[PDB]
């Protein structure tokens, strides 16, 4: 492939990533609600403020085990939960490096365990008005380079024009981390969780699940024995 000698060259050139604007917390777009509960539609969980690790990923944490995060004014085991990591923002260390044909990836800096909370997927918050028009300007300037993740119907993650570090994180098709979505204080957020211990220094994948709006054509280059050939 001449394509190949091309990558090589670019992997040495480009030395920054193209600018984004860094957010902390899904930018809403237009006419794109986001929703709340009163505190009464949380659920309190089984865990005591007595237990070990009072709702922590090894806990018996009903909560955690139904992708519900703990409220700190309603959770029984108080400002001992271990089930608030959406909301405290507690990332494991990571990086941005260059790959040779996946453009730029994410590494952690750190060991990470099995189970752990590894980032949220933040972005601006748009309708299919919004996201088709994103799709449209793109294929016609040649751009393969999508952020879209759908939220639910018409609410759709960008983390293209803004975002945070998990919009550096590449499909796999033998990925160590998995996107989930969780309930957070009456509303639905993206976490991405790690499936195994990682070693600092290792590239962060998840299967994107064929969700990454806009690849729906795109060939996989994850390299994995059980590659499925496409971006899910
Ligand atoms: C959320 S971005 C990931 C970061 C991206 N690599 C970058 O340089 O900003 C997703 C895009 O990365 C590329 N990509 C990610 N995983 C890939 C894979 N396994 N094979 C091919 N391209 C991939 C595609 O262009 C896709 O639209
Ligand atoms: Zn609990
Ligand atoms: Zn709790
Ligand atoms: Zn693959």
């Amino acid at each position: 492939g001449k394509e190949l000698r091309q990558l090589q060259e670019d992997r040495k050139n480009d030395k920054k990533p193209p600018p984004y604007k860094h957010i902390k917390v899904n930018r809403p777009i237009g006419r794109v609600q986001i929703f709340t509960a009163d505190l009464s539609e949380i659920p309190r969980c089984n865990c005591k403020a007595t237990d070990e690790n009072p709702c922590g990923i090894d806990s018996e944490c009903i909560n955690r085990m139904l992708l519900y995060e703990c409220h700190p004014t309603v959770c029984p085991a108080g400002g001992r939960c271990q089930n608030q990591c959406f909301s405290k923002r507690q990332y494991p260390e990571v990086e941005i490096f260059r790959t040779l044909q996946r453009g730029w990836g994410l590494r952690t800096k750190t060991d990470i365990k099995k189970g752990e909370f590894v980032n949220e997927y933040v972005g601006e918050l748009i309708d299919e008005e919004e996201c088709r028009a994103r799709i449209r300007y793109a294929q016609e300037h040649d751009i393969t380079n999508f952020y879209m993740l759908t939220l639910d119907k018409d609410r759709i993650i960008d983390a293209g024009p803004k975002g945070n570090y998990a919009r550096f994180m590449n499909h796999c098709c033998q990925p160590n981390c998995e996107a989930q979505k969780w309930s957070v204080n009456g509303d639905t957020r993206v976490g991405l969780f790690a499936l195994s211990d990682i070693k600092a220094g290792t590239e962060l994948t998840f299967n994107y699940n064929l969700e990454c709006l806009g690849n729906g054509k795109t060939v996989c280059k994850c390299g994995a024995p059980n590659c499925s050939g496409f971006l899910g």
